[PDB]
């Protein structure tokens, strides 16, 4: 292997969201449980169109940049 | 401005979670409100020592990225 390849183990410094709500310095989504239905799928991966609901575009993140995230179920 | 410092628009390359369960090909996490308390926040920027719920670490990913993501919150 060739060492000259290879970024060294360091801290972070990429940004997580790339687009969304960008004017908003910490976006956060707090919601009463009482108006959520049956179920909901929160997206955590910041791609979904639909954000702050997951749409599956974390499959597309996960096959291109290796990464395994996913989304957060509510259910009732 | 001297262009050659700036890397132009493209598709993200770089992983979202570094660390977290990476066993597992897509960390899912999948809660039944009857088990939830007053309030829950949940973490959506993967650097909880408490993932998945959220304990204050967005800030620091925030600073030193130029960021602005942050939790979901469910409350009863
Ligand atoms: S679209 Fe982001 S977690 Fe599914
Ligand atoms: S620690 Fe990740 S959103 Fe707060
Ligand atoms: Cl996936
Ligand atoms: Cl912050």
């Amino acid at each position: 292997s060739n060492a000259r390849f290879y970024v060294k183990d360091h801290r972070n410094k990429a940004m997580i969201n790339l687009h969304i709500q960008k004017d908003n310095p910490k976006i956060v989504h707090a919601f009463d449980m009482e108006d959520l239905g049956d179920k909901a799928v929160y997206c955590r991966c910041w791609r979904s169109k639909k954000f702050p609901f997951c749409d599956g575009a974390h499959t597309k993140h996960n096959e291109e940049t290796g990464d395994n995230v996913g989304p957060l179920i509510i259910k009732k």
